[PDB]
Protein backbone atom coordinates (compact mmCIF):
# COMPACT_ATOMS: atom_id res chain seq x y z
CA UNK A 1 0.00 0.00 0.00
CA UNK A 2 1.16 3.89 -1.08
CA UNK A 3 -2.76 3.98 -2.03
CA UNK A 4 -2.46 7.46 0.27
CA UNK A 5 -3.19 10.42 -1.41
CA UNK A 6 -0.64 14.09 -1.92
CA UNK A 7 -2.15 17.28 -2.40
CA UNK A 8 -0.80 20.95 -1.88
CA UNK A 9 -0.95 22.29 1.73
CA UNK A 10 -0.71 25.79 3.07
CA UNK A 11 2.24 25.84 5.52
CA UNK A 12 -0.49 28.01 8.25
CA UNK A 13 -3.03 24.79 7.55
CA UNK A 14 -3.76 23.65 11.29
CA UNK A 15 -2.92 20.23 9.87
CA UNK A 16 0.38 20.99 8.58
CA UNK A 17 1.40 23.02 11.80
CA UNK A 18 0.30 19.56 13.66
CA UNK A 19 2.79 17.50 11.73
CA UNK A 20 5.44 20.20 11.91
CA UNK A 21 4.91 20.78 15.54
CA UNK A 22 5.23 16.88 16.39
CA UNK A 23 8.37 16.73 14.44
CA UNK A 24 10.02 19.41 16.80
CA UNK A 25 8.77 17.63 19.64
CA UNK A 26 10.54 14.64 18.43
CA UNK A 27 13.92 16.87 17.60
CA UNK A 28 13.85 17.46 21.18
CA UNK A 29 15.57 13.98 21.84
CA UNK A 30 7.21 28.93 12.87
CA UNK A 31 9.29 30.52 10.02
CA UNK A 32 7.51 28.85 6.55
CA UNK A 33 4.65 30.56 7.10
CA UNK A 34 6.84 34.03 6.49
CA UNK A 35 7.97 33.59 3.10
CA UNK A 36 6.97 34.81 -0.20
CA UNK A 37 4.64 32.06 -0.68
CA UNK A 38 5.66 31.96 -4.09
CA UNK A 39 8.77 30.40 -2.84
CA UNK A 40 7.96 27.71 -1.17
CA UNK A 41 6.39 24.24 -2.27
CA UNK A 42 4.51 22.47 0.66
CA UNK A 43 2.94 19.03 0.34
CA UNK A 44 1.19 16.50 2.23
CA UNK A 45 0.43 12.64 2.31
CA UNK A 46 -3.04 11.76 3.35
CA UNK A 47 -4.76 8.12 4.23
CA UNK A 48 -7.80 6.62 2.82
CA UNK A 49 -10.07 8.56 5.21
CA UNK A 50 -8.26 11.93 4.20
CA UNK A 51 -6.21 12.45 7.45
CA UNK A 52 -2.84 14.31 6.46
CA UNK A 53 -0.45 11.87 8.15
CA UNK A 54 3.13 13.02 6.17
CA UNK A 55 4.12 16.79 4.84
CA UNK A 56 7.28 18.03 3.70
CA UNK A 57 7.76 21.22 1.86
CA UNK A 58 10.92 22.77 -0.58
CA UNK A 59 11.97 26.66 -0.32
CA UNK A 60 13.01 28.10 -4.12
CA UNK A 61 16.22 30.08 -4.69
CA UNK A 62 16.44 31.88 -7.64
CA UNK A 63 19.15 30.50 -8.32
CA UNK A 64 17.40 27.20 -9.16
CA UNK A 65 18.25 25.81 -5.93
CA UNK A 66 16.08 24.67 -3.91
CA UNK A 67 16.25 23.65 0.16
CA UNK A 68 13.71 20.78 1.08
CA UNK A 69 13.17 21.00 4.95
CA UNK A 70 9.91 19.90 7.92
CA UNK A 71 9.47 16.93 6.46
CA UNK A 72 8.35 13.95 8.83
CA UNK A 73 5.34 11.05 8.45
CA UNK A 74 3.59 9.87 10.87
CA UNK A 75 5.39 6.91 13.09
CA UNK A 76 1.72 5.07 12.59
CA UNK A 77 1.99 5.29 9.01
CA UNK A 78 6.07 4.25 8.26
CA UNK A 79 7.08 0.93 7.32
CA UNK A 80 5.40 1.26 3.74
CA UNK A 81 7.06 3.55 1.61
CA UNK A 82 5.54 6.93 1.98
CA UNK A 83 8.51 8.93 2.64
CA UNK A 84 9.53 7.95 -1.05
CA UNK A 85 6.12 8.84 -2.78
CA UNK A 86 6.39 12.15 -0.85
CA UNK A 87 9.87 12.80 -1.95
CA UNK A 88 8.81 12.20 -5.49
CA UNK A 89 5.99 14.32 -5.41
CA UNK A 90 8.21 17.54 -3.98
CA UNK A 91 10.76 16.57 -6.31
CA UNK A 92 8.34 16.25 -9.35
CA UNK A 93 6.76 20.02 -8.51
CA UNK A 94 10.53 21.49 -7.50
CA UNK A 95 11.11 20.59 -11.80
CA UNK A 96 8.00 22.43 -13.07
CA UNK A 97 9.62 25.66 -10.96
CA UNK A 98 12.89 25.11 -12.75
CA UNK A 99 14.45 23.75 -9.77
CA UNK A 100 17.64 22.28 -11.01
CA UNK A 101 19.39 21.03 -7.69
CA UNK A 102 17.96 19.81 -4.31
CA UNK A 103 19.66 20.53 -1.07
CA UNK A 104 19.05 19.49 2.82
CA UNK A 105 20.11 20.06 5.87
CA UNK A 106 19.07 17.59 8.73
CA UNK A 107 20.63 16.81 12.23
CA UNK A 108 23.17 13.55 12.29
CA UNK A 109 20.72 12.28 14.86
CA UNK A 110 17.77 11.58 11.87
CA UNK A 111 18.71 7.95 10.58
CA UNK A 112 15.64 7.62 9.36
CA UNK A 113 15.71 10.61 6.98
CA UNK A 114 19.03 10.25 6.54
CA UNK A 115 18.66 6.65 4.84
CA UNK A 116 15.64 7.64 2.95
CA UNK A 117 17.79 10.11 0.84
CA UNK A 118 20.70 7.89 0.27
CA UNK A 119 18.68 5.14 -0.54
CA UNK A 120 17.07 8.01 -3.36
CA UNK A 121 19.93 9.86 -4.81
CA UNK A 122 21.00 12.06 -2.21
CA UNK A 123 24.84 13.00 -1.36
CA UNK A 124 26.31 14.28 1.44
CA UNK A 125 27.80 17.41 1.17
CA UNK A 126 29.55 20.66 2.78
CA UNK A 127 27.59 23.36 4.43
CA UNK A 128 25.38 26.20 2.12
CA UNK A 129 24.50 29.23 2.87
CA UNK A 130 22.23 30.16 5.32
CA UNK A 131 24.14 27.14 7.65
CA UNK A 132 27.65 27.00 8.98
CA UNK A 133 29.05 23.39 9.19
CA UNK A 134 27.28 23.16 12.75
CA UNK A 135 28.20 19.32 12.71
CA UNK A 136 26.84 17.87 13.36
CA UNK A 137 24.10 18.45 10.80
CA UNK A 138 24.37 16.44 7.60
CA UNK A 139 24.14 18.43 4.56
CA UNK A 140 22.81 16.08 1.29
CA UNK A 141 22.13 17.37 -2.36
CA UNK A 142 20.85 15.51 -5.65
CA UNK A 143 20.43 16.94 -9.25
CA UNK A 144 17.25 17.08 -10.74
CA UNK A 145 17.29 17.46 -14.01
Amino acid sequence: NAMYTITDIAPTDAEFIALIAALDAWQETLDLSQLPPQTVIALAIRSPQGEAVGCGAIVLSEEGFGEMKRVYIDPQHRGQQLGEKLLAALEAKARQRDCHTLRLETGIHQHAAIALYTRNGYQTRCAFAPYQPDPLSVFMEKPLF
